[PDB]
């Protein structure tokens, strides 16, 4: 099916996936010179005191921690947002090097990853209705760098050798997700879709202006995971990140000046 390569990749997603090439896709280049500050933007509001994680699972196009999202435990709310947004699960992308491998772009700048805290909006039920509506999914987007080592990022890379390949899973409850976050909660928001197949457009996605940094140890344990599962030649996880999209007829909107 499909993922990253040469013969499955982005370019080939559109064949199986024809909303590849519709009117809200994402990830985007962000031209900051051209997005525009919206003061009736409110701070966007991130609970996630009472989380609950539950696994952590290499899915053979990233590696997925997952929540409990039976109850509003771990909730984004505010900023762009109508209503509840409940964390099901959060995931990374990045490069074979490490100036690729975020999906958005910043005035064309490519940063070394990016995570994504994915939310659904607790009105339409469940998240498979939710990826139904054009209000259903919030992704949180962070970028990072290449620095200082992530402290809150350690416990999540030392677990990676033992999901290596696609299907493994382990135990990773009690994860405090807040220790992944920048300092500031400035954003740009867009409305767009899935960076992954099915690409629905469903996601209003809220990207953080700062990034955080990692350290080179910690990215290059991520580079070490499989895309195949066990047994089979060896392909390893690196650059399973979408290029930036056509914009079309949508607007970035910043929440700071
Ligand atoms: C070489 C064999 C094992 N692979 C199976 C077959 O080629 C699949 O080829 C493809 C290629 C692309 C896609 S899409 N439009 O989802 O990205 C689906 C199947
Ligand atoms: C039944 C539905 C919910 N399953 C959806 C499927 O797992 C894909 O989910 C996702 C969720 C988030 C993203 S991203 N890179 O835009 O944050 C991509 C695919
Ligand atoms: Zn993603």
């Amino acid at each position: 099916h499909w993922g990253y390569g040469k013969h499955n990749g982005p370019e080939h997603w559109h064949k199986d996936f024809p909303i590849a090439k519709g009117e809200r896709q994402s990830p985007v280049d962000i031209d900051t010179h051209t997005a525009k500050y919206d003061p009736s933007l409110k701070p966007l509001s991130v609970s996630y005191d009472q989380a609950t994680s539950l696994r952590i699972l290499n899915n053979g196009h990233s590696f997925q921690v997952t929540f409990d999202d039976s109850q509003d435990k771990a909730v984004l709310k505010g900023g762009p947002l109508d209503g509840t947004y409940r964390l099901l699960q959060f995931h990374f992308h990045w490069g074979s090097l490490d100036g690729q491998g975020s999906e958005h772009t910043v005035d064309k700048k490519k940063y070394a990853a990016e995570l994504h805290l994915v939310h659904w909006n607790t009105k339409y039920g469940d998240v498979g209705k939710a990826v139904q509506q054009p209000d259903g999914l919030a992704v949180l987007g962070i970028f990072l760098k290449v620095g200082s080592a992530k402290p809150g990022l350690q416990k999540v890379v030392d677990v990676l050798d033992s999901i290596k390949t696609e299907g493994k899973s382990a135990d990773f409850t009690n994860f405090d997700p807040r220790g992944l976050l920048p300092e500031s909660l400035d954003y740009w928001t867009y409305p767009g879709s899935l960076t992954t197949p099915p690409l629905a457009e469903c996601v209003t996605w809220i990207v953080l202006k700062e990034p955080i940094s990692v350290s080179s140890e910690q990215v290059l344990k991520f580079r070490k995971l499989n895309f195949n599962g066990e047994g089979e030649p060896e392909e390893l996880m690196v650059d399973n990140w979408r290029p930036a999209q056509p914009l079309k007829n949508r607007q970035i909107k910043a929440s700071f000046k």
